[PDB]
RNA sequence: ACCCGAAACCGGUCGAUCUAGCCCGGGGCAGGGUGAAGUCCCUCAACCGAGGGAUGGAGGCCCGCUAGGGGUGCUGAUGUGCAGUUCGCUCCCGUGACCCCGGGCUAGGGGUGAAAGGCCAAUCGAGGCCGGAGAUAGCUGGUUCCCGCCGAAUCAUCCCGCAGGAUGGCCUCCCCGGAGGUAGGCGGUGGGGUAGAGCACUGAUUGGAGGUGCAGGGGGCGAAAGCCCCCGGCCUCCUGU
RNA sequence: CGGCCGCCGAGACCCCGGCGCACGGACCGAUUGGUCCGUGAUCGGGUAGGCGGGCGUGCCGGUGGCGUAGAAGCCGGGCCGUAAGGUCCGGUGGAGCCGCCGGUAUCGCGGAUCCUGCCGGGAGUAGCAGCGUAGUCGGGUGAGAAUCCCGACCGCCGGAGGGGCCAGGGUUCCACGGCAAUGGUCGUCAGCCGUGGGUUAGUCGGUCCUAACCCCGCCCGUAACUCGGCGCGGGGGAAAGGGAAACGGGUUUAUAUUCCCGUACCGCGGGGGUAGGUGCGGCAACGCAAGCCCGGAGGGUGACGCCUCGGGGUAGGCGGACCGGCCGAUGAGGCCGGCUAAGCGUAUAAGCCCGGGGAGUGCCGUAAUGGCGAGAACCGGGUGAAAGCGCGAAUGGCCCCCCCGUUAGGGGGGUUCCGCCGAUCCCUGGGGCCCGUGAAAAGCCCUCCGGGAAUUCCGAUCCCCCGCGACCGUACCGAGAACCGACACAGGUGCCCCUGGGUGAGAAGCCUAAGGCGUGUCGGGGGAAACCCGGCCGAGGGAACUCGGCAAACUGGCCCCGUAACUUCGGGAGAAGGGGUGCCUGCGGGUGCGUAACCCGCAGGUCGCAGUGACUAGGGGGGCCCGACUGUUUAAUAAAAACACAGGUCCCAGCUAGCCCGAAAGGGUUUGUACUGGGGCCGACGCCUGCCCAGUGCCGGUAUGUGAAGCCCGGGUACAACCGGGUGAAGCACCGGUAAACGGCGGGGGUAACUAUAACCCUCUUAAGGUAGCGAAAUUCCUUGUCGGUUAAAUGCCGACCUGCAUGAAUGGCGUAACGAGGUCCCCGCUGUCCCCGGCCGGGGCCCGGCGAAACCUCUGCCUGGCGCGCAUGCCAGGGACCCCCGGUGGGAAGCGAAGACCCCAUGGAGCUUUACUGCAGCCUGCCGUUGCCACACGGCGGGGGGUGCGCAGCGUAGGCGGGAGGCGUCGAAGCCCGGCCUCCGGGUCGGGUGGAGCCGUCCAUGAGACACCGCCCACUCCCCGCUGUGUGGCUAACCCCCGAAAGGGGGGACAGCGGUAGGUGGGCAGUUUGGCUGGGGCGGCACGCCUCCGAAAAGGUAUCGGAGGCGCCCUAAGGUCGGCUCAGGCGGGUCAGGAAUCCGCCGUAGAGUGCAAGGGCAAAAGCCGGCCUGACUGGACCCGUAACAGAGGCGGGUCCAGCCCCGAAAGGGUGGCCUAGCGAACCCCUGUGCCUCCCCGGUGGGGGCCAGGGAUGACAGAAAAGCUACCCUGGGGAUAACAGAGUCGUCUCGGGCGAGAGCCCAUAUCGACCCCGAGGCUUGCUACCUCGCUGUCGGCUCUUCCCAUCCUGGCCCUGCAGCAGGGGCCAAGGGUGGGGGUGUUCACCCAUUAAAGGGGAACGUGAGCUGGGUUUAGACCGUCGUGAGACAGGUCGGAUGCUAUCUACCGGGGGUGUUGGCCGCCUGAGGGGAAGGUGCCCCUAGUACGAGAGGAACAGGGUGCCGCGGCCUCUGGUCUACCGG
RNA sequence: AAUAGGCGGCCGUCGAGGGCUCGGGUAGAAGACCCGGU
């Protein structure tokens, strides 16, 4: 038999490949040491669009002489200052450990582990709340809805990220569809499995039908995991 | 291993000037129409409202031999062509998912695919070049001077055997051994169950006569113990197979 | 037909002569032999094949020779040899060659669709047309001119065939000298040949920067590398991105932004001054020369998308005036020239600012959006582009005039204004859009920080002057001849960048200026045809054509009225439909200063057939199916209903995640983080999406069973191997959820008979029985279902019913506006599609002069009937034909372009699928190592100790056996009391104390007796020590992950990761298998291993998918022996007792029985009844059968020897079943038995060997093993199917014999049962004889011909024939046998006419004649079947038709010979051809014959239509590229 | 028409008759055919 596309998209072709070359850049917090018992007052001098984000993205000045890009919170302002630090006051774009954060506040962009920079709820629109506050972790909701548990050093951000309710408005056309996906290389359009050969696809054949159950095992061998992936149940409840 | 021919398999390498996809940087699309959002104006009334007039330039919008791109029908010309896919008329898109160019990347059980098993240099249900390699076949074709002598077979058993082999039968050449041999006929000693014929067994087969109540059936007939016939069955004989 | 006579006729038979062969004999050879004689009626064909001899070729060892007085070789002849061949003669040739003996070898050719080279017929033929049809006249050159050169005329392109210039090409560029070859002809010409030349840069480009991306070093992985890779350091990477600087005139045969002249600019360095160091004007925006050098930082610029509009400007264009020139008539008018580069200096517009000012019952402004106390009107100013203006610059360029003109030259004039339009070319601002955000760096400018030098000094971004500026490209084409495609290729690259006037909206079409060309290169002729390609027209009809309105035709621009169903309210829509359109004269209006330019109206006059007059330029409407739309696809037969799409819904994943690449290292998603990344399915929109978890999947659990290695325990082994048990993860077993997961959603009877028929209803049945919708459907076989509409006529289309073979709800159901080169039906209009074809034009065809092939070719080439491998130009018998050439049409050569589309075979392949076989990755998991430290719990071990033992009986709560009736007691005991304790709370054990001297049987009970004492245990449990693991909790120090250059910090953590091993899962990836026979193959069956009867033909043998049946066991008796008896059936007689229970007598050849089929054999037995036994045994020999003759592994059977036995008195018998079926190699393993053996020797454990028995291969003489191919490939097969031929005729079509009868009587007017005999090859089938290195299918169109079994026309006979008509039959093949509807249809059905509207053959006639609707590839949909790939003689949409005629054939046209010398003219007609004619109707006979009436003929005599044929252009119509007019 | 014909006329034992060339169609693909040519 031939590839599939998940199979191919595994080789790193330009097919494939993210073109992260047209972006503004990564998106990471200061390095710990300057956070750590010390708080930095930064300066936003732009708001911009990042092309490939699903959220607008922001240039802070620190006082140190450091320029970063941060994800925008919705609300945030040009030329206000802003504030990260265990010292920093509770407001929306402010820096803090999650120790330092009330319960019931939003936040995004929290680290996994204090210092890697920020890796959850960073997607526009997203937010996450935090439940109850221990000297041993800080319990938050993510958007997804599971109650995480994250170290008490952990940094986060005070607010909403910008560019909710992006869902609202269809797309309307195949065009609008090519450039949002032309944007960030992702595979579109898509085919089918079912109208693929027998050569190319588990569920391919002459005849439009899947020959065999959509839920594959978790187990299976790679180039065999297609359809409904060690799914739970199938189906509308 | 007498000689030539396979489709195919395997190793290492070569190709994205064709074409497919994606990235960086560039060039291009006469003219006309329609009239979305938006911004309003005027009149009569005023508790409601009704009517009229503008501006505005949006669209995978419309007409279009602009350029450019595509290829529906004629199943037209040509069909040893101008051309190893071209020409004419007709037709379709023509501001967009648009067309084209220079620089790059993805390489063969791999790439790429708006998915036709399409495209990857006139080659694609697994590219090309050299090597394994003079590959293999029970299948097709071929196999070069003359005279002389003898001269077949397509029948039995076995094989994943049925277009192929092996053991025998039938042919030919040479040698040992040394007195019998028998294709034809006559007479004799034995064996046989075919043709024909026949009913003595086994099984069929038309009618009639006699015997047998014979566990049969049909009627009449009787409290009940059984009778009277017809038919049927079973034997013998005659008759026709 | 019954006989005879004579002849003729083979290689047969006879005779003479010759050869060889086989055998025997004599004689003679220094290697197979030679000569001669004898016999051959009993020797003489020959494929496969065997054997013997001989001929020829190259070279070696010998031997004997030839040759320049002519070797080899070659050409024509003579002789010899059966022959393969040898040798001579004549000629050419000029240097080597041969006989014989013995060796040796790339040793002998007609084939292999053989290889290489050369040459024929096709052929002096095709081609030199189609998309741009271009030449003519006079002159010149030259041996030579359609083709070369000049002038004139006539033409083509003119948003490209013109101008510029990349890539690519590499000298093709220029001049001179040429035509052997090249150039589609010629050539004096050339992109050709020869000889000489040609590319000049500080400013143009490379060079510099960086983008996507690439390379090198370290590092890591790999057995390793030239292989893979993250991170660090370095470098490269654009001749269209960024990026210092030049523009006119002139010059050469060929270079010029490069050379010369003129005028400039940029970078570096230097010299002399100056500004500044130490300076001013403005409130301000700002104006300014506004210090030098080194280092750093900041800002700006470089630096950016798409759509759209306003403003300013420039090229270019138009009109007018004026001066020169040309034309015109020295009229009017038209045409030509009237030009201005960089650089330097110079400023406004928009935009943005800066002062003053202080508004709203609001003012201000734009094309538009808009702005204002967060500061508007309004008055001043600052900065700020493209341009214009001045110098450059009129000594230059352009135009004109004059003198000299033999060559060569010299001078004089002008080059000026106004108005309008105006870019796609520049500058500058608004506005709008993004779930889309549309590059970086070098470089340059400014500002700010530190540092350095400067006072009789430092010193510029300002002025003047001077010097230097490297390397490489530069010619030419840039394409209908300079590139790629083999080409001077109609393709592609590059149309990549640019465009005067008129008409016109237009970069449209047409004409035309400039520029270019006549080289999209063979010319000439012609009523010079037929026919083909391209174009124009066509009377009357108007789709009657056809699968289908294919093609063509109608409409067409603009203005004004007007515009439907439906709808997603946007649309449909230019729906539909109606009116007008030219030219001239004159007015009015809009913007405008304008009587400049553009645009919009009005009135009148007038011409034609026609006024968007050419050119340009929609035909329209109504239903249905499918897909929402724009878009994409099989480059080269399918553009679609297929794919994509926005939208819906489901699944996985909190990041060291999920999914994926890899051998690993590392990596893609990821500069990402649930509004996200990845994985399915449906597919806009509207309404909806029902039931089922039994099956197959997936997910969770897993108490319990099984479950590998490892570990532990016992046995074994002087140690192991080996055996048994325990622990035992994952996975299965099991349980639960899950269907927008794969799929499924049934089946019988009767009813409610206010008829009949329906579901209310009761019985099996599953996980459940299909809900809403839709339905003869792209799904319906019957089917052309039935009804209604459409037509004269309907296999169509639409509406409806439901009997849904085999619809149905996200493999979605129904509906749906808009959309569509999708399929489908109808209507108006239109037309040469058709009736029915006829004219005209241009190019071919044809002839003449040139260049000049190819496909193909065994040799040839006439027919009828035949034989034949079954459809012959070549054979047999006949018929006919003198020979050659030109033009044409394609019947045949089963013509040419192919080692068969389809089918079968091959122990041949490839792609794909799966619960086929066997494997490899990935994934899950146990164990060992990395791997450490504190505790807790639990499960097993060793050392000890505890309480705890109701079987039934009892003083009593005996568990087991042993010694053992006494043992205990100050070595302190009963009977009293409370405490803890286990406990079947039965009832026992025990600390203390009142207590100070007794307690149990032994005896009997108890199936087994002592709480008499002494011992070992067994059943549960706990605890003290040590060992062992499993799980749980915690820790950091290994290890890992993050931040950081590092230091170090943080997070996880003995997990994970890595290494080794063990089990599972595993079409993700591979290698394979999927048998054979077969009246093709498949399905079926097993004729695939055995036994019996028939076939089978009286010895033996004998086959078929021949006929009739059995076997894959069973029996300790159904085996051995001995003794005794006689069976089945029937008759007669008997208590219950009968048809049948038990008994007596007789007949009784087996009619019974013998285990099981059939055949054979069995009567004092081989049957039945009894006694005794195991010979169904051990060691061996020979023989028969499977398998004749005639080969055999294995197996079966028979005759015996010996041992030990059985029965019998003995003889005698017994090696299974009375005989013929009931079964199986190698290797391996198990068992019995008693011997041999294992590497220097010996012992032990273990292994190997010899003999016997057993476990099975049924495809049974012994592989381990599923499918699709329509994407298919290869080698083959007429050993083998489909089409066609051949054989046959069951079947089909058509007859005949007899006569039961039916016909009022009457068999035969007509029909003719039941039976019987035939003909044809027109239906189908059967066989498999020709054809698989290809013979192209059905239907239709065109065209020719034949048969009669006659539909009509001609003539007759019978009749249940009155007439008109009918029914049946006979002769007769000259003629006719037509037009339409649905359907691909043949056929069949239907419609209106007709004399009738016949059936058949010709390779189911006819594709080198056509069409391509069906069938039968590759794409796609629906239904059914299959787990799946997929399949369906089931529907449905699309899906290629090649040709230069060699021979013959036919149609026409010519040159010759012959016809006993040549020529002209007129005739004859032997033979051949014809249909040259066929057939309706009307009047009259006649309302007559006939007939009751109704009705209704015929002979004869007249007229006329249609079909067919042969002619003609007076009449009519068509055309009329002569001609005339608008 | 292989029995390959009949008749009238002109010619031979220099010469009747004909062809090319010429002007044109009652004809035509080349050939052929038909009229005219002092």
């Amino acid at each position: 038999g031939k590839s599939l596309i998940q199979q191919r998209r595994g080789k790193g072709s330009p097919t494939f490949k993210s073109p992260s070359h047209r972006f503004r850049g990564a998106v990471k917090y200061i390095p710990l040491n300057y956070t750590q018992e010390k708080t930095l007052r930064g300066v936003v001098e732009e708001i911009m669009h990042d092309p490939g984000r699903t959220a607008p993205v922001a240039r802070v000045k620190f006082e140190n002489g450091i320029e970063k890009l941060i994800i925008a919170p919705e609300g945030l302002l040009v030329g206000q200052e802003i504030y990260i630090g265990p010292d920093a006051p509770i407001a929306v774009g402010n820096t803090l450990p999650l120790a330092k954060i009330p319960e019931g506040t939003y936040v995004y962009n929290i680290e996994g582990i204090p210092g890697d920079g920020g890796k959850y709820v960073r997607a526009g629109g997203t937010y996450a709340l935090v439940v109850s506050r221990e000297p041993d972790k800080v319990i938050v909701q993510l958007p997804s809805g599971e109650l995480k548990a994250f170290n008490p050093m952990c940094r986060a951000t005070i607010g909403v990220v910008a560019g909710g309710g992006r869902l609202e408005k269809p797309l309307v056309k195949a065009g609008k569809a090519y450039y949002k996906y032309k944007a960030r290389n992702k595979f579109w359009p898509t085919p089918r499995g079912v109208k693929m050969n027998a050569v190319n696809h588990p569920f391919g054949g002459k005849e439009h039908h899947p020959g065999k159950p959509t839920t594959t095992s978790r187990r299976a061998p790679p180039g065999r995991k297609v359809g409904h992936i060690a799914a739970r149940r199938t189906g509308r409840r």
